[PDB]
């Protein structure tokens, strides 16, 4: 009465199986396998202890040739929210003005484009405002770099706290330059360089030991094609930094009808699971609402991580079709921009870094 | 200076500036052009509005360009969209929650439903002819009912359309109708699901709208013998050439770990990622609970016989994997340990997939 059936099986679940069968092929993932039918439930119970996956019945896709080509992807069995007390009270510490200080300031440069001097500028403020930072609130784990950026003379901003700390770390950035002219820059993207500014601010104040090393970095020459992020991710391949998730922060500041606060998830050249991760601490921590977008091929810095294979997501402050107008412009400046806006994509990256820092 | 870019086919096409294309793909050129340039396609890139360029420069030249080479996502392409407010909004309150409780009684009251046992078999039939019944009830007729085989296994498929006429990608929406052998009540797996489909059918039978799209509902059989029949009926659609637009699956739609937390889950394996986002965007416009994540591995469910041939699927479920219910796959997957709010909340989620997708 019983019958030969063939399944597909992972390999984690396919170690265990102790009921009869003939192994049909089998590649890194995957075993095809032949047992009976009336063998079929046990292996039900066992993948449901060894909690790995189950298998996939293909008797009717049917040997051993066919099953080697149907051979030519089993999922691991993580980001969670775990330490409330300690964001909410690190969210309670965001000063607002303080953000809107710093992108008065960024702004005020004729423009930060990576072939001028106003661009060097640029990139030496920052990297002072940080240092200046670290020594105000006794912070001793902390440490800045440049990278270089090849025939642009602005460099990007490396920045580190927990600089001794041997784990894959946890990455917040965003692009310090503009185009040529007169670029004011403030969505695109001031507003970003000015959130991250302040959530490193209370990352600085606070007397907490992280579990792994926390950067936040402000690239070069974002405008003429990611070239400081590519030169970023370089080095720290070069230097075996390894990396367990990265955001960026391109475009926080301007709201589409300044009644609505949605933040907007982009989901291309991102990681889906740090996406949905974003979009949990934006309605745990920030509670306005999240929607979805796509921005395309090169749209900003997180792609340079994205295309190494590390997990990096994109939160903006609009979607894609309903884009801030004046992006590019001489007309990009802080009064068509929305505080509370920027302060809520702050929120977000203190969040992001205590959180997955902690674990 | 000459600097090498990574652009779009898409925005390719319409540079003007001077150029080299040093090599191309696809979906792809690289071009050299002079750095004075760049600016230019910045701009360009900002009204083409289909993507913008990569600077590989640093990574750099025909024979790198080349190897560099070995896609573009789409920006004006559809998008899954919230449209139809008061139909769905309507018909959510058309739900009876004792319906889908009724369903569950008779579906766990059979020793089990196995696709091997003749109780798997009374469970095919009886589904048929409950959905076939309640389309007579309402008058609706562009419906149509048929088996699919399931190879070895006695169970069929059940595959029901309503709409059978309509020439567009099809809306389908499943579950499973069998458990294990021995006595499985199966009532959160999955009975559950099973029943709140039924009664989100219900409540389209009863609608008077033609959609602009045919909505299917399916219970597949011999779920727990490695998704067979979805595959059966994966394959009938395919040989068939039946297109479909998107898929969700129910499977466990009634245990919750907490009573009090309402919260549903979004399967991140196995399926498509649009399609995943816009049910956590169903869930929070129209059930009005939380959604969170997890993932429940290889040969989960039947969304992964879908998802296999490309087409987008879905998973919402009950709890996530780590707290999934602990009596599944036992005689003790039992009715009483179910929450019918939960049930009545995954029906819903049905309704407003099927209208909101199949009249767009
Ligand atoms: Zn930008
Ligand atoms: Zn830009
Ligand atoms: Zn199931
Ligand atoms: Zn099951």
């Amino acid at each position: 009465s019983p019958v030969h059936e063939q399944l597909q099986v992972p390999q984690c679940l396919a170690a265990k199986i102790t009921v009869p069968h003939k192994i049909l092929a089998e590649n890194k993932e995957f075993k095809i396998i032949d047992v009976l039918s009336s063998d079929v439930e046990t292996l039900t119970i066992l993948a449901d202890k060894v909690s790995c996956g189950h298998f996939v019945n293909v008797s009717h896709k049917l040997q051993q040739q066919s099953a080697q080509k149907l051979l030519q992807g089993v999922s691991k069995l993580v980001y969670e929210i775990k330490h409330e007390e300690e964001v909410n009270a690190a969210l309670k510490e965001i000063v607002s003005d303080n953000i809107w200080q710093t992108l008065t300031h960024m702004t005020s440069y004729y423009n930060r484009s990576a072939t001028k001097d106003t661009g060097v500028e640029t990139a030496n403020w920052l990297k002072s405002k940080f240092e200046q930072m670290a020594v105000e609130y006794g912070r001793t784990d902390t440490s800045t770099f440049f990278v270089k950026t090849g025939w642009y003379k602005q460099p990007s901003l490396v920045t580190v706290i927990g600089k001794d700390i041997k784990a894959p770390a946890i990455v917040i950035g965003a692009h310090m330059d503009t185009l040529d002219g007169r670029m004011p820059g403030a969505g695109d993207d001031g507003s970003g360089s000015s959130s991250i500014m302040e959530a490193a601010r209370v990352i600085l104040s606070s007397k907490t030991t992280f579990k792994r090393p926390i950067y936040f970095i402000w690239y070069a020459a974002e405008e003429r094609g990611l070239v400081g992020s590519q030169h970023v991710v370089q080095h720290f391949q070069e230097q075996s930094i390894p990396v367990k998730a990265v955001v960026q922060f391109d475009m926080t500041g301007y709201r589409n009808d300044a009644n609505d606060p949605t933040m907007w998830v982009f989901t291309d050249y991102t990681d889906r699971d740090l996406s949905n991760y974003l979009a949990k601490l934006i309605d745990h921590y920030i509670h306005v609402p999240v929607d979805y977008s796509r921005c395309g091929y090169g749209c900003s810095d997180h792609a340079s991580w994205n295309e190494e294979d590390i997990p990096a997501a994109f939160p903006c402050e609009t979607s894609f079709a309903d884009h801030n107008p004046y992006i590019h412009t001489s007309s990009d400046k802080m009064d068509l921009l929305n505080l509370e806006h920027m302060t809520n994509f702050s929120k977000l990256a203190v969040a992001f870094a205590i959180e997955l820092a902690s674990e």
